C-alpha cells in the first residue's frame, strides 16, 4: 500500500479523515521517527515539487502543509519534556518554514532534552535575551532557504547561547562558520552533540 | 483572569508542563468554548499588548502563541471534520496571524460544517480555484490587520466561492462591502449564517 | 458526547466488541484531557468500573480481559511515543506473583514523560533476577507496583532492600508500613516519582 | 544478523536501538517476514538461553514485553475486517500470549475479524462472551500441554460453532478429547474457514 500517494491524494481532495487515518497507519508501521522520514517528509517534498512544476496552486499546498504540521505538533506534545535548562529551537529571521525546527525539537525531546519550540522567524536580539534569561544550554536553528542566512552579518549567531547549532537545506558548513554556529547535518546527531 | 495570568507566567518560565496543566484545568473547568473565551484569547491579547509596551520580547510571544495554536489545533481535531461540501477558511494575502482563522474553523466545525482550515495567507486566484474544484459552498477569511484588506482592489473577494464571509478585528462593514464579502460581526453570526439544517 | 460520558461510552463500545469506536473514544479523551489526564480521567476509572462490574456479576472475565487488553495497548502506544533518554535505566516491574501490570506501565510512563529512562520489564519478576539485571545495567532505581497486598505479604522482611540504589514501592496493594518492612521507599503519587529519583 | 543484534540491544537495555532494529526488519521483510525472521527466532532463543542459565528471568521479561508490544501494534494496524468476530485467547492457566496474538494477526491479515482477548480465560466466561458477541469461531493457543490436560472432556465444544486449537502444547488427540478442531499451523487456520466442516 502506497501511503505517500494515498495521503497526498486524500489531502488534495480535502479528505482530512482519510488523511488522518492514513498517517496513523504510517505511524504504526514505521514508528514515530520513521513516519516522519518515510511519509511526512516525502509528502511535503512532493507538494513542493507539484507547486514548483505549476501543477497545484498555493491553496492546495497550504491545505496539505497545515495538516502535516498539526500531525507533527501532535507527536511533539506526546514526547517527554524533562525539567532542567531548555534548548530553544526556532528559525532565522525571515525563515517562515517551520517544520525543520519542529523536527529538531522532536528528535531532541525523544532523547530526553527539554527542547522548547518557539515557532519560526525569531529576531536574534530577542532570542538571545530569552536564551540567557532561561539559562538555555543551546539554541538550534533550522534554515530551509539560504537567503535568510545570507542577510545576516558575519558572526550574527555566535552569542545566542553556549552552543549554537544550525542545520537544514539552506545551511552549510561555510555559512555556519561565517555566522559563528556549529553546522549539524543529521537530526539524530543533535542530542548526541549535546549528550 | 487569575488562571490566565498563571498560564502566561508558566509560559514565560519555559514551564511547558506547568502551562499544559493549567490549560487542561481550564478545559476541565470551562469546557472548550469556555476555555477559548476565558483563557486562550485573553492570553494572546495580553501577550500582544505586553510586547507593544516593551514588557516582553518577540521570542516570548512566539513561545506563547505557538503553544496556544497547538492547543487550538487539538480542539479543532476534537471538534471533528464532517464530510460533505467544504467551507475553506484562511486569511487574506499578507495576513500572517492565523489564530482567528482557526477559531472560525473551530466554531463552524462545532456546528457540523466541514470547515477546511488552510492555514494563513492564501492568494485569491489560488483560493478561488481550490474552492471551485472542491465544490466548496463558502470561503471564510479572518483579517486581524486592516492593511491586507486595504491593499485589495474593489470587489476582490466577491467571487471566491458561492458565499464569501469576512470578519476579524481588521475587517469592518464598509471594507467588506467595498471588497464584495459578507461581513460577519462575530463568530456566532458566522456559524449561524452557514449552519445547514 | 460529553467528556463526562466518555467512560461509559468507552465501556459500552468495548462491551459490543467495537474496538475501532473504542479507539476513537480513547483518542478523544487524550485530546481533551492530555496524556497524563486521559490515564487519570478515562483509563483508570474504566478499569475500576470493569472490576466492580465483574465483582457484581454484571460482566464476566472475558469482558474484563477484552477491556484491559485494549487499555494496555492504548497505554503502550503512549509509552512508545514518549522520550527515552540514554543514561542509567530505572527498571519497572511488579513483585513476584503480581500479574496486574498496568500500574507498573503507568509508573514507567510518568518517568519517561519526565525524561527518565524507565525500562518496563512486564509483571512478576523474581527478585534475584531483578537484582542481577539492575546491578548489571547499573540501574539507578527499581520501581515496583503492587495492586494486590498478598504478593507483598508473601515476601520476607527486607526482601526489597538491596535490589538497586533506590527501590520504590507503590500501588493500591502497598502501604508505608509494608514498604518499611520490605526495605523499600513508599511512594503514593506517580507525579512524585520522577521528582524523588533526582 | 538482525535477530542477533535485536537480542543484544535488548540485553543492554538499549530500547531505542532495539526499536530501530525491529523497524529495519519491518521495512526489509514486511510485516509477515519480520515475524518469521526476527520476532519468533528471538523469542525462541530467549527461552533457550534462559533454560541454559545464560540469561535470567528479568532479561527474558524485557525482551518478551518489547516483542509483545511490537506485535500488538501490528495487530492494531491490521484493523477491522467486516463481520462477526472470531475470539482468540489461551486456555485457563496458559499465560503465554504471543501465539494467540499471532493467530489473531494472521486471521486479520486474511480479512477475518479476530478479536484478541488477552490470555488465560475461564471457559464459562469465554462461552458467555462468544454468545454475547455472536462470534462465529473461537481460537485457542496452547503453548504448554498441562492447561489442556486439566480441562474436562468436551470442554471446548460449542464455545462457538467452530472452535480451533493449536500451538506447541496442543495435538490432534487432545483436540479431539476437548471437542475442538486441531490446526497444525497458522496457514491451515485461515484456510479452514474458507469452507465449512
Ligand atoms: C510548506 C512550505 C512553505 C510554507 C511553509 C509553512 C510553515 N508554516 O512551515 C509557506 C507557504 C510559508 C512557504 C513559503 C515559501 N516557500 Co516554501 N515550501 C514548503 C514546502 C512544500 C514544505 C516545507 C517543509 O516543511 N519542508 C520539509 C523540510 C523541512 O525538510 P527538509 O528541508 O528535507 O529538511 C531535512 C533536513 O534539512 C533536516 N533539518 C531541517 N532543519 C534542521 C535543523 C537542524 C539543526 C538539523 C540538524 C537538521 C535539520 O530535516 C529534514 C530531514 O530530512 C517546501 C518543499 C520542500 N522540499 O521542503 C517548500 C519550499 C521550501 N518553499 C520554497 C519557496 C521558494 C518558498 C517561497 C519563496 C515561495 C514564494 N513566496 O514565492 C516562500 C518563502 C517564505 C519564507 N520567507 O520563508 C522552495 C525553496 C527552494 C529553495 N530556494 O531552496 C521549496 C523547496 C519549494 C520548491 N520546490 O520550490 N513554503
Ligand atoms: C500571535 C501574534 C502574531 C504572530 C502570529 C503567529 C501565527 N502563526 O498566528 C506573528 C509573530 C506572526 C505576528 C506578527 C505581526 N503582528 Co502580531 N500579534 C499576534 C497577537 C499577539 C495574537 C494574534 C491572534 O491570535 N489574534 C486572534 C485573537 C486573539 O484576536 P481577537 O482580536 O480576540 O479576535 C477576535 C475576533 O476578531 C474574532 N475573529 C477573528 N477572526 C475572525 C474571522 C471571522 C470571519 C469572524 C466572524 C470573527 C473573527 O475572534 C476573536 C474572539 O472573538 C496579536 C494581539 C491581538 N490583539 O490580536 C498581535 C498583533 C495582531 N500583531 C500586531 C503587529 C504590529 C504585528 C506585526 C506587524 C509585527 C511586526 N512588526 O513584524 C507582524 C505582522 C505579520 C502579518 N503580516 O500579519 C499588532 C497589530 C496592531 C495593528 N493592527 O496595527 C497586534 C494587535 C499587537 C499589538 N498590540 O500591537 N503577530
Ligand atoms: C485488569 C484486572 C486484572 C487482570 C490484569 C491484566 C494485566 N494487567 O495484564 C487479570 C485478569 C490478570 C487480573 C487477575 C486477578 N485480579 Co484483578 N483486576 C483487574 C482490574 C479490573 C484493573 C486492574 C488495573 O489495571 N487497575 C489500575 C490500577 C493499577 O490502578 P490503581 O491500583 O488505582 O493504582 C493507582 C495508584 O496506586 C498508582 N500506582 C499504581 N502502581 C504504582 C506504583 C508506584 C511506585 C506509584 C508511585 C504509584 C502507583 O496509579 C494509579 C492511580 O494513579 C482491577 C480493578 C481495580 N480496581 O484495580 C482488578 C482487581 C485488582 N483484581 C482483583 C482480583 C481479586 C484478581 C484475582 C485474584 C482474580 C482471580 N480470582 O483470579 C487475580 C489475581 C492475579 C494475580 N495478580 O496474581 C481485585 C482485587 C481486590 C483485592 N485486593 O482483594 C480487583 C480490585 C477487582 C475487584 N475485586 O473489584 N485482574
Ligand atoms: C516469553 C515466555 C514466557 C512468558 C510469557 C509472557 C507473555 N506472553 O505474556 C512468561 C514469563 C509468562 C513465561 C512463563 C512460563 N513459561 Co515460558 N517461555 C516464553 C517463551 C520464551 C516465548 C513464548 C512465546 O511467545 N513464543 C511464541 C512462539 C515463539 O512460539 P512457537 O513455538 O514458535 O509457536 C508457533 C506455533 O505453535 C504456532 N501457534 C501458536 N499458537 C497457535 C495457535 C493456533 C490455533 C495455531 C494454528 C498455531 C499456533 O505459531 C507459532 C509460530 O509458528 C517460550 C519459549 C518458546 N516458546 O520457545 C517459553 C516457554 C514456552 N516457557 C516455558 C516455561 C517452562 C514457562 C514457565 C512454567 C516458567 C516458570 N517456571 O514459571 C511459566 C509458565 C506460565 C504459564 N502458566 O503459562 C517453557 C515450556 C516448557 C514446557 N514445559 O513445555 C518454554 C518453552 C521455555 C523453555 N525453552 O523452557 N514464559
Ligand atoms: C513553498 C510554497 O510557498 C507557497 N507560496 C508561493 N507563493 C505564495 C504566496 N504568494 N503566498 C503564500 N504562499 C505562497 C507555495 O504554495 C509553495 O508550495
Ligand atoms: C504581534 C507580534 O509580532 C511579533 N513581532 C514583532 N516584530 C517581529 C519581528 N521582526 N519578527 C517576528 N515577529 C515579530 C511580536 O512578538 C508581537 O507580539
Ligand atoms: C480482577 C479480574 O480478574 C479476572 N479473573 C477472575 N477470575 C479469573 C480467573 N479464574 N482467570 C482469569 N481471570 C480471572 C476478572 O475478570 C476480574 O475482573
Ligand atoms: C519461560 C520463561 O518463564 C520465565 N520464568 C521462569 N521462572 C519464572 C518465575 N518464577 N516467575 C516469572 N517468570 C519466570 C523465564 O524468563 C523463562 O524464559
Amino acid at each position: 500500500e502506497d501511503l505517500g500517494t494515498g495521503l497526498l491524494e486524500a489531502l488534495l481532495r480535502g479528505d482530512l479523515a482519510g488523511a488522518e487515518a492514513l498517517f496513523r497507519r504510517g505511524l504504526r508501521f514505521w514508528g514515530p521517527e520513521g513516519v516522519l522520514e518515510h511519509l511526512l517528509l516525502p509528502v511535503l517534498r512532493e507538494v513542493g515539487e507539484a507547486w514548483h512544476r505549476g501543477e497545484i496552486g498555493v491553496a492546495e499546498e497550504h491545505l496539505a502543509s497545515t495538516f502535516l504540521r498539526a500531525r507533527l505538533q501532535e507527536l511533539l506534545d506526546l514526547a517527554g519534556f524533562p525539567p532542567g535548562p531548555p534548548v530553544l529551537v526556532t528559525t532565522p529571521p525571515g525563515e517562515r518554514h517551520e517544520i525543520g525546527a519542529m523536527l529538531a525539537a522532536y528528535h531532541l525531546r525523544r532523547k530526553g532534552v527539554p527542547a522548547l519550540y518557539l515557532g519560526p522567524d525569531t529576531p536574534l536580539p530577542d532570542l538571545r535575551a530569552l536564551a540567557r534569561r532561561l539559562g538555555a544550554g543551546a539554541v538550534v536553528l533550522s534554515a530551509v532557504l539560504s537567503e535568510p542566512l545570507r542577510a545576516l552579518p558575519d558572526g550574527a549567531l555566535k552569542d545566542l547561547a553556549p552552543r549554537v547549532f544550525l542545520g537544514g537545506q539552506g545551511a552549510g558548513p561555510e555559512e555556519a562558520r561565517r555566522l559563528g554556529a556549529e553546522y549539524m547535518e543529521d537530526l539524530k546527531g543533535l542530542a548526541e552533540a549535546l549528550w
